C-alpha cells in the first residue's frame, strides 16, 4: 500500500476515533460532532501534507533495512501515520490562530476559517484549541502503551512551544526591541537596525523549523525505535538549516508569486514583516534606496507597496537569492554526508525532505 | 511554613526557571523576557488561587496522616505547589482566549489582557498558547522523574480538552442545533427549546468542572500517590456537582452582583448566554412573561437588558436558588460521607473544598 494512501485512510481512521470517542465520553450532539467534523476537514486537509509525509517517508526507510514481522511494520506504518497526523494537526491549530492573528484573508484559495459565516472569530479561536487538543487525545489512544510516547510527548511539547515564541518573535519583528511594554501602544521601527541577518534567522528558526522540519525527522526517528541511529545534533543542524530555506522561499513567494498560485493575496510589505527579501535589501541598498523604502514599507496604500516592490527588482535579488540558493546547498550536502557516518538510511530520508523542499 | 506563601514561592521560581530557559535555549532577548514575564504576571496573578491552592490542600491532608521523611514532605509540597500553577496558568490560558472570544472589556477590575494598550489581539491570541505552553514545560522539567507524570499529563490532557469543548458548548449555547453550520451565519434561537437544565448542564460540566473541581483534586491525590485512597467515580461526581453550583452562583452575580464586587459589568443578557437564570425563569414563566423575555434577550439595548432583569426579579428566582442550593447541600454531604470509606482525609479535603465554594 502506497504511503500517500495509507497516510489518508489514517486520517479517516482518526477522525472517525475522535467523533465517536466525543459521542461516548463527551456528550456530544449530532450537530456539533458535524460541526467539528467539517472543521476538522476544512482547516486540516488540502495541503501536501509535507509534514506528516516526511515522518512516514522516514519510517519506510528504516522498514527497508530493519528486520520486522509483517504485523510489526504495519504497526509502525500506523504509528508514523498517526504521527504525522499530529504534526498536521499542530500545523493546522496555528494556521487557524495566525489567520486570526493576523486578520488574514485567504489560505490555499479558500477564505480563513474564522472568516467561514457560521464559524466567527469567537467560535475559531476556541476550533483552533480544539485542534492542538486533539494531538494529545490520538497520542495518548494510538500511543498509551508504546516505549517511545514519553519522549514523543515531550519532544511535541518543546516544539510547540518553540513554535510559540517563533510566532511572538515574528508580531513583534517591526517593533523596537527597547520600546516593547504591554503599557504603550507599539510604533513600528522607524530605523530598521533589526531588520538583520541574525534576528531574521531567530524568528524563522522557531517559528517554522522546529515544527516543519525537526519534528517530522525525529518522530520518525521516535516511532522507528532508531533515535540512536542518528547524531542528534546533526539532525538538529540540517532541520534549521533547510526550514529556513523553506521560508526564505515563501517570502520570495509572499512579494512575487502571483495570489492564483501562491493561495492569497500576500501582505508581507503592508504588515512591515521581517522577511527575507527586506533584510537583503537593506543589506545592499544604498542611503537613498533605503530612505525610500523607510517611506514607503508597512503602509497599506498599494502606491506605496508598488515602490518597495519596485525597489526589490531593481536591487536585483534574484542574485542574492540564487548565491543564498548555493550556500544551502553547500551546507545541506555537507550535512547529508555527515549524516551516512552512522545511517544512510537516515541520510537519505533527509536526502529527498531536501529535494522536496527545493522543487516546491 | 503556611500553605499560601509556599504556593507564591513557588510562582516566583517557576518564572525565574522559564525566564531563564527562554534566554538560554530560546534565544530570547531581554525585551521579551520582560514582556512575557509582565503577561505571565498580568495573567495568572490576582485572583484567589482557588484551583491550585486545592491541590496544595488535599496534598497536605495525606502528609498530616502518611509518614514520611521531611525531605519527602517538602518534595510533594512542592509538587502539589507546581501542579497547582499548572491549573493556574491553564486558566489564565483559558481566561485570555475567552476575554478574546467574547470581546469582554475587564476581568478582576482591569482590562482584559488583550487591551492593553501594548498588547492586541495578535499578540494576546498567541500570549494565551505561550500560558498553556508553560504548563507542558513546567510539568517535563519538575516531574521529568516522577512515578506519577503519566497519569498527570494524560488527566491533564483530557480536562483541557473537555474544557475546550465546553467552550464550544457554551459560545454555540444560543443556537439551534439544527442549524449549526460553518457556512451559514447562525441566528439566535427563537423558541429557547435548548434553555434547559439537561443543556445548561452539559454546557456548566464541560466549560468549568474539570478544570476548576475535578483536576485540582485529582492532581492533589496523584502528587500524594494516593489515587487508590478513593473511588474515583466518587471524585468525579463530587467534582461535577460542587462545579455546577459553582457555576450557577457565577451566574447569578453576572446579572445581580453591582461591577465594583463582581470585577466586570456582566453582560450574559445581551450575550444570550445559557445562564441559570435564564433556564429556571423560562421553567417557571406563564405565556405572557415567556413573551416577553423572548421580545428583550440577548439585545444590547439597556431598556432591553432592564426587561428581562425586572423578568427575572418578579419570578422570585431567589427562592428556586435556595431550592437549588439547598439540594446541592443534600447530595454534597451524601458524597462526602461515602468518600469517608475509603479516606476520611480525603472526604475533609473535600468539605473544605465545598466551604471555599458556598462562602464566596
Ligand atoms: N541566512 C541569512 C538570512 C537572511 C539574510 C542573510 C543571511 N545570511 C547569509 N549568510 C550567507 C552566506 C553565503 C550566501 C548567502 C548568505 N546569507
Ligand atoms: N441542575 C439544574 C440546573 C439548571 C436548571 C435546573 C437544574 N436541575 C435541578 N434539579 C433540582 C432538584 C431540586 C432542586 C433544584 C433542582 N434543580
Ligand atoms: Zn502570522
Ligand atoms: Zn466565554
Amino acid at each position: 500500500m502506497a504511503s500517500m494512501e495509507r497516510f489518508l485512510s489514517v486520517y479517516d481512521e482518526v477522525q472517525a476515533f475522535l467523533l465517536d470517542q466525543l459521542q461516548s465520553k463527551y456528550e456530544i450532539d449530532p450537530n456539533r460532532a458535524r460541526y467539528l467534523r467539517i472543521m476538522m476537514d476544512t482547516t486540516c486537509l488540502g495541503g501536501k501534507y509535507f509534514r506528516g509525509m516526511t515522518v512516514v517517508n522516514v519510517a519506510e526507510g528504516f522498514l527497508a533495512v530493519t528486520q520486522h514481522d509483517e504485523a510489526t511494520k504495519e504497526r509502525i506504518l500506523h504509528d508514523a501515520c498517526v504521527g504525522g497526523w499530529m504534526i498536521e494537526f499542530l500545523q493546522a491549530h496555528y494556521l487557524v490562530e495566525d489567520d486570526i492573528m493576523d486578520g488574514s484573508v485567504m489560505r490555499r484559495g479558500k477564505p480563513c476559517w474564522y472568516r467561514f459565516p457560521g464559524v466567527t472569530t469567537q467560535c475559531a479561536i476556541n476550533d483552533g484549541i480544539i485542534l492542538k487538543s486533539w494531538t494529545q487525545i490520538m497520542a495518548w489512544h494510538y500511543f498509551a502503551d508504546r516505549p517511545f510516547l514519553k519522549d514523543l510527548l515531550c519532544l511535541f511539547q518543546k516544539v510547540d512551544y518553540a513554535t510559540a515564541v517563533g510566532q511572538m518573535y515574528d508580531v513583534t519583528s517591526m517593533c523596537d526591541s527597547n520600546k516593547l511594554d504591554p503599557e504603550v501602544a507599539q510604533p513600528m521601527t522607524t530605523d530598521f537596525a533589526e531588520f538583520t541577518p541574525a534576528i531574521y534567522k531567530r524568528i524563522v528558526k522557531y517559528k517554522t523549523t522546529f515544527y516543519t522540519y525537526l519534528l517530522p525527522l525525529v518522530m520518525g526517528l521516535l516511532v522507528s525505535e532508531a533515535a540512536a541511529s542518528v547524531e542528534m545534533n546533526l539532525v538538529e543542524r540540517v532541520a534549521h538549516l533547510i526550514g529556513e530555506y523553506f521560508q526564505v522561499q515563501d517570502d520570495v513567494m509572499d512579494c512575487f508569486t502571483p495570489p492564483e498560485q501562491l493561495g492569497k493575496v500576500g501582505t508581507d510589505i503592508e504588515d512591515a514583516k521581517c522577511s527575507w527579501l527586506a533584510v537583503t535589501f537593506l543589506g545592499k541598498a544604498n542611503a537613498a534606496q533605503v530612505a525610500e523604502f523607510k517611506a514607503n514599507y508597512g503602509e497599506k496604500d498599494p502606491a506605496k507597496v508598488a515602490v518597495v516592490k519596485r525597489l526589490y527588482s531593481k536591487a536585483n535579488l534574484q542574485a542574492d537569492f540564487a548565491a543564498y540558493e548555493a550556500e544551502v546547498v553547500r551546507e545541506v550536502e555537507s550535512l547529508i554526508e555527515q549524516l551516512k557516518v552512522k545511517s544512510p538510511t537516515f541520510a537519505e530520508s533527509v536526502a529527498v525532505v531536501w529535494e522536496k523542499t527545493h522543487k516546491r
